[PDB]
């Protein structure tokens, strides 16, 4: 059972940090330049030596601010997040692996979350014995590759926006509860077990969207396409589906502090109470922070909490047989164990799960997710991410197989690779051909 150390755990270093934090917070010490801020960060990191690449990306963000916000940043924001850190009472955070069919729940007030993200912003979250850090130090550091520095800068913009919002929390918002759950879902079911269980299951409703994203569907169980280490590359270079979600919803960062151990095959993570603080455009290299406006939709994203399911798909290489009984049952288990959580959210918002960085074939991952949402007795919204061809194929498959037997469907899918259709047809195209023939 691991306890992630907070700054007070190191009693000696804390004595040093606390005084600096107090000086800044009280105005006793006032930052007159970004260079004075670097000196502060160095003290807080217990560093005696630095170069001018150590804070390069933070400086780049600072230098994009106008004169007035630059002054605000040095004279108000930094002092104010120092004061947030000074409100922390805990000395460590428990990282517990739940027993079979049990849950480890870690609950926080919305303001407490902002204390920890402030710690990340000031680079003071580290386990020195393990030589592990859970803060923004790498994001601040200059990389050789320009595109990587831009990614890191845009992350900083999102986190900065979130912290400015947190500093303005009303009493009511500050006290709201955010919940992280690591859920052990019990015994995995093997392929033949699945084949048998599905005999009683009919395929349920699917809605397709080609132009909206998962986070555009409030009041659903929204899927995070997770790494088995929750958060993936958020504290480094990563900027695909999971990392972008953490960027626009930085409260999710606290999951890093309580779920150190990789998710097992029969575990899933649930996050509740999560709000969205930034908007964005682009993806990966083209990702850019966008300040949220005051449209009804944007206000709702900022003000209405959502519940997120984090499930890690298999990370495939190009020669892996994704249609193996072993690999299909793995994904059926993972998706079903996740989808069946929070049974009051009768609709799943998902998409190309495991089919980007993890190299999954979406035809198959759609089928697996459909079987899983169907067995959970839930509806599914599938985001195709501007893939018109796939949208049309899935629509036709849905129309042909809706309400049909899920076990029969599963077996049909599993026969694809060795069928006479494999060379000239994709899985979806195969299903369409077969389904039409049945007619
Ligand atoms: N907000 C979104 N909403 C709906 N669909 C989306 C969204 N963002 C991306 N997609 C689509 O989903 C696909 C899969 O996204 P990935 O992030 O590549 O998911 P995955 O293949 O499961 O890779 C998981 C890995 O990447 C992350 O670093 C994560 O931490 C893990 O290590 C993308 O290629 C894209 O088509």
């Amino acid at each position: 059972d691991y306890q992630f150390p907070l700054p007070q755990k190191n009693s000696e270093l804390w004595i040093i940090q606390k005084k600096t934090l107090q000086d800044l917070s009280s105005g006793k010490q006032k930052l007159d330049s970004f260079q004075s801020l670097e000196s502060i960060l160095e003290i807080l990191r217990d560093s005696k030596n630095q170069n001018d690449e150590k804070y390069f990306n933070l400086k780049a963000v600072f230098e994009q601010l106008d004169k007035e916000e630059q002054t605000y940043f040095l004279e108000q924001f930094i002092p104010k997040i120092c004061q947030l850190v000074l409100k922390i009472k805990k000395k460590q955070l428990k990282n517990q692996i739940p027993k079979e069919s049990k849950i480890y729940e870690a609950a926080f007030s919305r303001e407490e979350i902002s204390y920890y993200v402030s710690c990340m912003f000031l680079c003071i979250l580290k386990d020195q014995d393990r030589k592990i850090y859970k803060d923004f130090r790498l994001i601040y550091l200059k990389d050789l590759v320009q595109q990587i520095n831009i990614r890191r800068q845009e992350k900083i913009k999102c986190f900065y926006e979130y912290l400015k919002q947190a500093l303005d929390f009303s009493e009511k918002e500050s006290k709201e509860v955010v919940i992280f759950q690591r859920i052990n879902c019990g015994q995995l079911e093997d392929y033949e077990n699945w084949v048998d269980k599905l005999k009683a299951i009919k395929l349920k409703n699917v809605q397709l969207t080609d132009d909206k994203l998962i986070e555009d569907f409030p009041g659903t169980l929204q899927v995070d396409f997770a790494n088995c280490d929750i958060g993936g590359g958020i504290l480094g270079n990563g900027l695909v589906q999971e990392e972008i979600r953490f960027c626009v919803c930085p409260e999710m960062l606290v999951s890093l502090l309580v779920f150190d151990q990789s998710m097992e095959a029969n575990e899933v993570i649930i996050m509740k109470g999560i709000k969205q603080y930034s908007d964005y455009q682009g993806y990966s290299n083209s990702f850019r922070f966008v300040k949220m406006g005051n449209s009804k939709i944007q206000k709702q994203k900022r003000n209405n909490p959502q519940t997120i399911l984090a499930i890690d798909a298999l990370c495939f290489n190009s020669s892996d047989n994704q249609f193996s009984e072993v690999n299909v049952s793995r994904e059926l288990n993972k998706s079903y164990m996740g989808f069946k959580q929070e049974d009051q959210l009768k609709t799943i918002s998902t998409g190309k799960w495991g089919c980007g960085a993890f190299l999954g074939v979406f035809d198959l991952k759609f089928a697996i997710q459909w079987i899983a949402s169907s067995r959970s007795n839930k509806k599914m919204i599938i985001c195709t991410f501007q893939d018109e061809q796939t949208t049309k194929q899935i629509q036709q498959v849905f129309d042909l197989y809706k309400q049909k037997n899920a076990s029969i469907f599963l077996k049909l899918v599993m026969d694809y690779p060795n069928s006479k259709y494999m060379e000239d047809y994709t899985l979806l195209e195969y299903l369409i051909e077969l389904g039409k023939e049945k007619a």
